[PDB]
């Protein structure tokens, strides 16, 4: 069986995509965030305080005739922008784009913080990392991805993000209509739950392109790229007026400058990112001074192919037993 889906940027800048899920008997649609960086699938709920919930569509196990609770089990989980929310378990049925999973752990967020709070378009995350990385206690769960493998035609699901529109995530299948030229395959570590790979050098412009190992992971749940700071230095540089701001929190740019690309390897096909790919616009209503897309790992302690890079791209999450990342311009 196979499942397709559109999915939707949730604002003018991309800042996040979501895609409608059906979840329960009779469906309930919410718009998740799907995110391969995280292995949860949690969802504001009728159990979510509700100080804490402004304008979300919320799940109601007590309407669904296929929700169970999964009793004692708990989860709780903090992401790297410091988001954190918690709460406790249902399985139910969850199909997306006419893929149907029947017991799906359902993570009901009885808290959430005041980041998920203030974003009335996601109602919920589905994680499509690797499920050694789901925080239901004391039964770990499985992702929807790993629930769904063995109906799959192929163990596999594609992103397909748009820039300012509209894109497409599949599972089961490969649609060898939406990218052009070959897809460039690479090895893929699970040594710590995410999609790990080694870019294999970059290029800013048009210069020339730089081979050096960049090990990081493909995140659709992150909005920018994360490069070392020597990476992102070299590629500010090039922009003129461009300078790292203490108080904005990283690299910010004359609105008035026009970008230059980015070029990642991948084994040794090239990836470009355009420039209009990386402007995020001013830092604040009415400001001359424009966020950049591509910022300094230094603080995360990880480098995180985000939204900015995979856009650029029609991606394939191989989950076959030796997993690969697969990347093909478009
Ligand atoms: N989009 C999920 C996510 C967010 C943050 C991180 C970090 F910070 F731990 F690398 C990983 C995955």
């Amino acid at each position: 069986s196979t499942g397709s889906a559109t999915t939707t940027p949730i604002d003018s800048l991309d800042d996040a995509y979501i895609t409608p899920v059906q979840i329960g008997t009779p469906a309930q649609t919410l718009n998740l965030d799907f995110d391969t960086g995280s292995s949860d699938l949690w969802v504001f709920s009728s159990e979510t305080t509700a100080s804490e919930v402004d304008g979300q569509t919320i799940y109601t196990p007590s309407k669904s005739t296929t929700a169970k609770l999964l009793s004692g089990a708990t989860w709780s989980i903090s992401y790297g922008d410091g988001s954190s929310s918690s709460g406790d378990v249902y399985t139910d049925t969850v199909s997306v784009g006419g893929l149907t999973v029947t017991g799906q752990a359902v993570e009901s967020a009885k808290k959430v913080s005041s980041s998920f709070t203030e974003d009335s378009t996601i109602d919920g995350l589905l994680g499509l990392a690797f499920s050694t990385l789901n925080t239901v206690s004391p039964t770990q769960q499985k992702t929807f991805f790993d629930n769904a493998k063995a109906s799959l035609d192929s163990p596999v699901f594609t992103a397909d993000l748009g820039y300012h529109a509209p894109g497409t995530y599949n599972f089961g299948f490969i649609d060898t209509t939406a990218y052009t030229g070959s897809i460039t395959y690479t090895a893929v570590s699970t040594k710590q739950g995410f999609w790990e790979w080694t870019s294999t050098g970059y290029a800013v412009g048009s210069g020339t392109f730089k081979s050096t190992s960049i090990d990081g992971i493909a995140d659709t749940g992150t909005t920018l790229l994360y490069l070392p700071a020597t990476v992102v230095s070299a590629y500010w540089a090039q922009v003129s007026g461009a300078k790292s701001s203490s108080s904005v929190g990283g690299y910010v740019f004359p609105c008035s400058a026009t970008l230059p690309s980015f070029t990642f390897g991948v084994g040794s096909a090239r990836i470009v990112i355009p420039g209009d790919y990386i402007d995020f616009g001013p830092i604040s209503t009415g400001s001359s001074s424009c966020f950049g897309g591509i910022q300094s790992s230094a603080g995360i302690g990880i480098n995180i192919f985000g939204d900015v890079a995979l856009k650029a791209a029609f991606v394939v999450f191989n989950g076959a037993t030796t997993p690969t990342l697969g990347f093909a311009s478009k």
